[PDB]
């Protein structure tokens, strides 16, 4: 038929796909708008018309009722049918809620149907979620187990607050309240943690927060920040542990818990962090990588299987070719490029006039140099080369661009010259290859990601815009717009970007406080899971596609005594005790007047014994076999430091600058441990066995962040210093009161006004590097961005959102500097570890010889063939019962009963009700009776069911311990009752839940992989604990007495050793390190008080910026590299065992 022919031709045409695509794109640009004019209503009709016309084309290109069913058969078409009927209904009939008008975002999905490769990527991205099923089950299982643990441990524990004393009068029941009635409604009376608008927590233990004089603490209170962080009511415990699993702002929950319960529970938090968070996240990584790998093999595999005048002009041309035949000056011009990078790099905030003049002079110099090079090389060999070769293309592009610029985004063009260093730099060539594959092979998947971000940004914006705009007061401190809202579309895209980066809870609290918990949790959890999944798939695709006789006498005695094991154990326990003596060096020495001199003599004895064994090594091994090992160098340097410190102590001239400014370097004393301990040694050989690759890629990222930092100097410089007034510690008042720095210096007639910059800012390339590290690591970036998207003038006060669209600077950076630079680091580092494994031919690293024995035996532990299957008991009743229990049904019955027990354990909260405690206790007795019955029958299977297999003895011991738990819990009243000793007997009930590992198979395999990785992780964490130790002692001697600011409260400090190890624990996960650097960087008043009384003679309460940045940046790099070791061990183990 004619109609059918026409329809088919249109359906197959290549032009109408472009039609559809442009219509969808314009629909998207019309959809991103909030409160559109009434004009757009007819454009909506136009869009519906085009959509229905295309649907008509498709159904008539099939051309019958059955054909319509065939059109419907393609699942992507269902989306189009739904959207046409939805547009038709929304025009036909609309009491009126009009909520359906956000369903038009489904049209944006049609892009993935029209593009040739988009649906391919989305279909290959669903299979990853289908492989991720076992890890999702294990993740929710661990989250549930840890949720029950934290629920019993911290039930309603976060509620604690610092309430002002209780005033009780005999009569009834400046006062005027009635106990519970006044207190819950009390809040203002509550004590507000200093420097923050949050309730302060407390604790009855002698480890939680000390409450000031006049403030006792009682569980009676509403909840923490907004009511969503509470640990009671297992639902919210599952929320808070999903938060500790994504590590989203987990330092806040960690600080709040340990402020409530007691600093001991950092054991719980580090158990969750180092086995729940890290291990589950890296298992997700591993399984996504494995699926992709299989697809690549198959995908790669499937592809593989296939069946002026003319004579003067010419003369001068030939002669100039003869003159400049050979430039061969790439070294000269590359040194010119390097000098130009260094010359632009010499920009800063307050540049002297002559300095800026010299900058411009060298500017013109280098521009002339580069034009000269281009002209000579274009009149040298051939202009068809500068026509063809893209290298010459962009060289000349930069030439013309610089000329146009000489003819503050202005200087963005000069910084293009930096890139051409890549032609001889294989590593920067690899980063260039990565950035190219981003928009090349993986361009379709980047498109999937962009479409997803768009869909969610427009969904959220017109789901919560009215709410964010009218309930704005319930979301911000003062009457103002929020810093993060969804009313516009730029801001909704920023919220979805933030959620992509990994920080969702802190804006979901707002979205729930304004909109409503159900759908807000729905959309944010959805964007979390989906967006992080596509980001993970993109990251992994890129990282994959990147590829006399007394002399003899004494010397023999010395050899025998040095190879004597008791001597080695002597020095081992010696260095242990010396590290301890270091650990006792906190601020409370002045109160410990005996341990002072005890450790004095101890230090003298340590340096004596160590120089003694040094001399023994000297006279025994000879100056060659000694100075050949590097650890001997390490011991020699350390004893050298201690000896010079000691001799300068005794022989006068000490206790002033250097020296005694070196005795803090004594905190390297633990470093002797790496030499002797067989695990730290192998892991360190694996780490410094990578400094080549690490330093290469760090130079690459230093050049790239140099580009970005120079851009940041030009855009922001001096544009950051607010001039905030003294009483409130915030931005001045408004732009009008104090607009300019030249105005606050006029209005400072009273000493109230200060014009002080933000701590981390862009004023050099140094602080530029620092602000980029903070931003690209995601911790501490809130301050940089707020100050930058407030930057109005050059020294003018910042209005609240002027220069708004800068946010795009941090967006483009964060992408190109964290999803790409950290992709380079990770990819190269992982490749390096793989190469090391291949070279060792052993293929195993981080494990010593005995650890290899453990590993092989544990691998053998997975023996598949059982013993004699089962003996029939030869007895009548034993036979009947053995038949009724050996059936595979019996296991499923017990499994459902124990999942019902789990659900019984999920439903307790704090202060539930007495009758509820009774019902739950009776149900506990009932389940322990059922399990005792299962136990006795199993033991009566024949004779040995409770000894044949490890799972059975686990069942047996948990049954016994549950019986004991009941028989002790009912007799609490007779002998003695305790508040906390009951919780431990209550918590061993979690043992029953762990039965579920048996019937489950995926959970068993993944947990077994973790078990096989436990020794490697042990050695790695041993090195990490040693590093926490070194750094904690260094900070204890260094970072003590610093002012109490954002990340350093009374409980989390560097004063004692407990506090330092805690702060360093949270900084191990890169968390909160902005908060701990913030009080070190400040030098000088207003905030600090240089020269202040201290317990120790040393004066001042302000940290050293120079040493603080070194400390924190180096610790982040080291810890990041060691948790890359963790990621690597985990991935190897997973693949190896599954
Ligand atoms: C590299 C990735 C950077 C992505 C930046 C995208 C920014 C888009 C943008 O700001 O345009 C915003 C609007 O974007 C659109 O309309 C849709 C664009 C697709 C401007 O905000 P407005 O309030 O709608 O006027
Ligand atoms: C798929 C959809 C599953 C729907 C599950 C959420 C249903 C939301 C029902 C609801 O209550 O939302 C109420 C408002 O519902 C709406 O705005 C309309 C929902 C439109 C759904 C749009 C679907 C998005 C597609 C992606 C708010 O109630 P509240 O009093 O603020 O709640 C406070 C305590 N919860
Ligand atoms: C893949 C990802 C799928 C995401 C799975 C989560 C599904 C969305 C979460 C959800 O629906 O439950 C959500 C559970 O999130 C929670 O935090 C648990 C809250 C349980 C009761 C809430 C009590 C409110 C106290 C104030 C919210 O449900 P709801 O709006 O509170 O229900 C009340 C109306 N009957
Ligand atoms: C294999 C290597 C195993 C190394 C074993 C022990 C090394 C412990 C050396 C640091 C001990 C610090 C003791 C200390 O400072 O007590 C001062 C107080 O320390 C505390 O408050 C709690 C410290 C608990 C033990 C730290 C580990
Ligand atoms: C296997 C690896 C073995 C260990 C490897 C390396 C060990 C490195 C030794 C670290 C020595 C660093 C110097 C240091 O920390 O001294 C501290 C001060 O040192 C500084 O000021 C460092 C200044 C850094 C400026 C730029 C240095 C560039 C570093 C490139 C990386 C002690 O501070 P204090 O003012 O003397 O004390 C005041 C109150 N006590
Ligand atoms: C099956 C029986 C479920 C019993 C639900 C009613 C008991 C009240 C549960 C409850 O309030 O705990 C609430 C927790 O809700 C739960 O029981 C979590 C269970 C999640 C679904 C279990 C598998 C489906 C929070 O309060
Ligand atoms: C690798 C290790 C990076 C160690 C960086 C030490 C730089 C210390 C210089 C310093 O503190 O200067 C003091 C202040 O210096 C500044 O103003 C900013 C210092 C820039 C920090 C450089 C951060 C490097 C980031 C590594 C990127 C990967 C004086
Ligand atoms: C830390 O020790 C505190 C002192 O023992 C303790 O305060 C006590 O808390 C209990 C409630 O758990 C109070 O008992 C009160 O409870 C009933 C309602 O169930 C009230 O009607 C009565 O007022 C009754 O006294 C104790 O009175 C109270 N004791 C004191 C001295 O204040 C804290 O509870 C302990 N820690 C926490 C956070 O609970
Ligand atoms: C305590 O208060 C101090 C303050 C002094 C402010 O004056 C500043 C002027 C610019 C200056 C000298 C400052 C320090 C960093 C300096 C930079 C480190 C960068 O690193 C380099 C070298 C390595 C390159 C890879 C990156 O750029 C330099 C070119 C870059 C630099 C040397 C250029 C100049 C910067 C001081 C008053
Ligand atoms: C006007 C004034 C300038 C401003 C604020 C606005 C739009 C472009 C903005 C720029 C887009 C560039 O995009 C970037 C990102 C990083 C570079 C790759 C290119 O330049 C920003 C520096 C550049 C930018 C984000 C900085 C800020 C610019 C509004
Ligand atoms: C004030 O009284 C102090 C008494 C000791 C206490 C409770 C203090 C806080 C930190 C606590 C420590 C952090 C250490 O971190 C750990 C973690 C695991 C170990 C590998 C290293 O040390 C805890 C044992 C260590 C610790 C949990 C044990 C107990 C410490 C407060
Ligand atoms: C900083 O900004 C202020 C803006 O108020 C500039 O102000 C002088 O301020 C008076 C206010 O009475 C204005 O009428 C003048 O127009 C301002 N001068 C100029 C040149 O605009 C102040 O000059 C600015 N300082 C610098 C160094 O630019
Ligand atoms: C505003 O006035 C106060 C007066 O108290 C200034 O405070 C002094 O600031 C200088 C540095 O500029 C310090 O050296 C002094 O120690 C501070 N006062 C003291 C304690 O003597 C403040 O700097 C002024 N701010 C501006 C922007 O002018
Ligand atoms: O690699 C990233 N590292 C950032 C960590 C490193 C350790 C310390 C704290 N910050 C990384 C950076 C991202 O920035 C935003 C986006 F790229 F999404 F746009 C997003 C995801 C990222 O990693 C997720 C992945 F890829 F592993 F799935
Ligand atoms: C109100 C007052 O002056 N201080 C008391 C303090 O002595 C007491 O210890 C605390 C609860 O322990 O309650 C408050
Ligand atoms: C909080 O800050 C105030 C500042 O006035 C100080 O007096 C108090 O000791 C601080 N307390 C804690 C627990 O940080």
């Amino acid at each position: 038929h004619p109609v059918r022919r026409a329809a088919v031709k249109i359906l197959v045409h290549s032009l109408f796909s472009m039609l559809i695509m442009c219509t969808i794109l314009t629909n998207c640009v019309f959809m991103a708008q909030h409160d559109p004019p009434p004009w757009t209503k007819y454009v909506e009709y136009t869009f519906t018309a085009i959509y229905t016309f295309e649907s008509l084309v498709k159904i008539l290109a099939r051309g019958f009722c059955l054909h319509a069913f065939t059109f419907l058969r393609d699942p992507w078409n269902w989306l189009d049918f739904s959207v046409i009927v939805m547009a038709y209904t929304t025009e036909f009939v609309d009491g009126n809620v009009s909520a359906l008008r956000t369903f038009r975002v489904l049209r944006a999905l049609k892009t993935i149907s029209v593009i040739s490769g988009l649906k391919t990527i989305v279909g290959a991205l669903i299979q990853s979620v289908k492989k991720l099923a076992d890890v999702m089950v294990l993740t929710v299982f661990c989250l549930s187990v840890f949720a029950l643990i934290g629920l019993q441990l911290f039930m309603g524990n976060l509620r604690h607050k610092c309430v002002r004393n209780f005033t009780e009068l005999n009569g009834t029941n400046g006062l005027v309240w009635n106990s519970l009635d006044v207190y819950l409604n009390d809040p203002a009376n509550y004590l507000l943690k200093n420097g923050t608008t949050d309730v302060l927590l407390c604790g009855n233990s002698s480890d939680a927060g000390t409450c000031p004089e006049g403030y006792r603490c009682l569980k009676a209170g509403e909840n923490p920040d907004h009511g969503y962080t509470s640990f009671d009511s297992f639902a919210w415990a599952f929320l808070a542990l999903f938060r500790l699993m994504t590590q989203d702002c987990w330092e806040r929950l960690y600080q709040q818990t340990l402020r409530s319960a007691g600093k001991i529970y950092m054991i719980f938090f580090m158990l969750v962090i180092f086995l729940g968070s890290f291990y589950l996240v890296n298992l997700i990584l591993a399984v996504v990588a494995m699926a992709y790998e299989e697809q690549n093999q198959a995908t790669i595999a499937e592809t593989e299987e296939k069946e002026e005048c003319c004579p003067l002009w010419m003369s001068i041309k030939q002669k100039v070719k003869f003159v400049v035949m050979d430039p061969f000056a790439d070294l000269t011009i590359t040194m010119c490029i390097v000098l130009n990078t260094l010359f632009m790099a010499l920009e800063h905030y307050n540049m002297t006039a002559e300095f800026e003049e010299m900058l411009q002079v060298g500017n013109l110099v280098f521009t002339g140099i580069f034009t000269a090079e281009m002209t000579f090389k274009i009149i040298a060999l051939d202009p068809y080369y500068y026509f063809q070769q893209g290298w010459n293309i962009f060289d000349s592009i930069i030439v013309i661009l610089s000329l146009m610029e000489l003819g503050s985004v202005l200087r963005s063009f000069r910084l293009l010259r930096v890139f051409k260093l890549a032609k001889s730099w294989p590593t920067l060539n690899t980063l260039i290859k990565i950035i190219g594959n981003s928009v090349g092979a993986l361009g379709n998947l980047t498109l999937v990601l962009a479409i997803i971000v768009f869909i969610f940004a427009v969904v959220g914006m017109q789901l919560f815009g009215k709410n964010y705009s009218e309930l704005r007061h319930r979301i911000s401190d003062s009457g103002l717009l929020p810093r993060w809202h969804m009313m516009d579309f730029f801001h909704a895209f920023l919220i979805i970007f933030r959620i992509l980066c990994g920080e969702w809870i802190e804006t979901m609290w707002d979205c729930m406080e304004v909109s409503g918990q159900s759908l807000c949790l729905l959309v944010f959890l959805l964007v979390m899971v989906i967006g992080n999944l596509v980001v993970l798939n993109l990251f992994l695709a890129l990282l994959l596609s990147s590829f006399g006789k007394v002399w003899w006498r004494l010397r023999k005695t010395c050899y025998r005594i040095v190879e004597h094991s008791w001597f080695e154990t002597f020095i081992i326990f010696m260095i242990l005790l010396s590290s301890g003596a270091l650990a006792f060096e906190d601020i409370y020495l002045e109160e410990r007047k005996t341990i002072k001199v005890l450790l004095e003599y101890a230090d003298k004895m340590f340096t004596y014994v160590f120089v003694l064994e040094m001399l023994l090594k000297w006279v025994a091994y000879g100056f060659k076999k000694y100075f050949t090992n590097a650890w001997c160098w390490l011991d020699f340097l350390i004893v050298d430091v201690s000896l010079v410190s000691l001799v300068a102590n005794t022989l006068g001239f000490a206790e002033m600058g250097p020296i005694k400014s070196l005795r803090t370097l004594r905190a390297l004393r633990p470093l002797r441990a790496l030499s002797r301990f067989e695990g730290m040694r192998v892991v360190v050989n694996a780490l410094v066995g990578a400094i080549p690759s690490i330093m290469n890629v760090l130079l690459v990222c230093l050049i790239f962040w140099l580009i970005f930092s120079i851009m940041g100097v030009n855009l922001f410089a001096g544009k950051f210093g607010r001039c905030i007034n003294q009483t409130e510690g915030d931005l001045p008042l408004n732009y009008t009161i104090v607009n300019n720095k030249s105005e606050c210096e006029s209005f400072n007639v009273t000493g109230e006004l200060y014009w002080t910059k933000v701590k981390v800012n862009f004023d050099n390339v140094g602080a530029g590097y620092l602000a980029l590290l903070q931003v690209a690591t995601f911790k501490g970036w809130m301050d940089i961005m707020y100050a930058a998207v407030d930057s109005r003038g050059y020294e003018e006060q910042p209005q609240w959102e002027d220069n708004l669209y800068m946010y795009i600077y941090f967006v483009v950076f964060i992408i190109f500097g964290s999803f790409f630079t950290l992709n380079l680091f990770i990819g190269v580092i992982i490749d390096n570890f793989n190469q090391q494994k291949k070279k060792l031919g052993g293929q195993d690293i981080f494990m010593t010889e005995e650890q290899k024995k453990y590993y092989n035996a544990m691998k053998k532990l997975g023996s598949k063939k059982p013993q004699k299957p089962i003996p029939r008991p030869l007895n009548k009743y034993q036979g009947f019962i053995f038949d009724i229990v050996t059936k595979q049904a019996f296991d499923v019955t017990i499994m459902f009963l124990i999942c019902l027990n789990m659900v019984t354990m999920m439903v307790e909260t704090d202060d539930q009700s007495p009758e509820k405690v009774n019902i739950l206790a009776k149900i506990n007795l009932l389940f322990v009776a059922i399990f005792t019955g299962e136990c006795i029958v199993k033991m009566a299977a024949l004779r040995h069911y409770y000894f044949t297999n490890s799972w059975n003895i686990f069942d047996f011991v948990v049954v016994i311990l549950s019986i004991v738990g009941t028989v002790l819990s009912d007799i609490i009243q007779k002998y003695f009752f305790s508040p906390t000793l009951f919780r431990v007997i209550r918590l061993a009930r979690i043992g029953r839940i762990l039965r579920l590992i048996r019937g489950a198979k995926g959970i068993r395999t993944l947990l077994f992989a973790l078990m096989m990785s436990l020794p490697a992780l042990f050695n790695i964490g041993l090195l990490l604990f040693l590093v926490m130790f070194i750094y904690s002692i260094f900070g204890m001697a260094n970072f003590a007495y610093v002012k109490w600011e954002a990340g350093i409260d009374d409980m989390f400090n560097f004063q004692t050793f407990a506090n330092s190890m805690l702060c360093l624990f949270q900084i191990t996960t890169s968390a909160g390190w902005d908060g701990l650097l913030s009080p070190i960087l400040n030098t000088g008043p207003p905030y600090c008080d240089p020269n202040l009384p201290n317990s120790n003679g040393s004066r001042g309460n302000c940290g050293s910026p120079a040493v603080g940045i070194l400390f924190f940046t180096t610790y982040i790099i080291i810890s990041f590299l060691i948790v890359v070791n963790m990621y690597i061990a985990i991935i190897l183990e997973n693949f190896s065992v599954a």
